[PDB]
């Protein structure tokens, strides 16, 4: 089996990573474990680049802490000038794979409130993630993370990426 | 009630994704589809978030011009963002606008290299896979995810996310 380390202790993300990894490498061919590391980025990353940078920082930290594993993966959430989304970064001994998730346009009021100091979690909590509430249940956070992990997994099963 | 949805595209994979999203949000057998071919007002191969987004908006506007008595107008435009490919979904109705980006797909350096040299993604992919009109079928998504995902599957979620404003009063 492949030893896959997830730089997150969130069940939704853990679930998506496992599913995505099993779909590409085969059912039951992967063992997943979590490691809690620093993102070197603010709790609520702003902008595509900063959110992705955190994902990368988490992978580097996880990779150094557990050098025995085969894969290191992170999924970092962040907000835009009008939306929320996340970045998936994957690494193994040889290469890296990165992918940004689908975007969720956010209510004007919700946006200005997080732009005033509060984290999205609190503004939504005090008000599955936000995806579930706005897609009337038709989509789950795990469901969009999943597609993202599968995409960033591309380089690892296509020799063309060299 | 019953919605008249105009898709600013003829791409069967896109229409499939649109139709599915609307049924899931508004209910099966509640949306009649009408597809039209229109201009994007942007290059064959758009680059950047801004340019590809502009394409999708122009398509919707153009479509709205031709069939102004419809309820919804939707469009999906693909583009290159950094070392990957993705697309914007733009939706408009009588008084609102909803937009969302689909998940991105990282491309091999050899393909990007060929694309940045001047070739659009579809033709490059056609000589790598031998498949004609890849974008109207499984797409580069289907090829690099080994069928685990398809252009339709990925765009489906993006259309769901873009519909949010239309069924959630909060977006006021």
């Amino acid at each position: 089996m492949h030893q896959v380390v997830c730089a997150t202790t969130n069940p939704a993300k853990i679930q998506a990573i496992l599913q995505a990894f099993h779909e590409i490498f085969g059912e039951g061919s992967c063992h997943i474990a979590s490691v809690a590391v620093e993102s070197g980025v603010p709790e609520q990353p702003f902008g595509s680049e900063e959110t992705r940078a955190g994902a990368r920082n988490r992978v580097a930290n996880a990779r150094r802490l557990l050098p025995e594993a085969d894969f290191w993966v992170a999924i970092e959430a962040g907000i835009d000038g009008d939306s929320t989304f996340s970045w998936v970064v994957i690494e193994n001994a040889s290469q890296r794979g990165e992918a940004r998730s689908a975007t969720l346009p956010l209510p004007a009021v919700i946006l200005e409130k997080v732009r005033e100091g509060e984290a999205l979690g609190p503004v939504m909590s005090r008000y599955e993630g936000a995806i579930g509430v706005f897609t009337a249940g038709k989509l789950t956070r795990a469901s969009v993370y999943h597609q993202a992990v599968i995409l960033a997994l591309s380089p690892f099963h296509n020799a063309v990426y060299s």
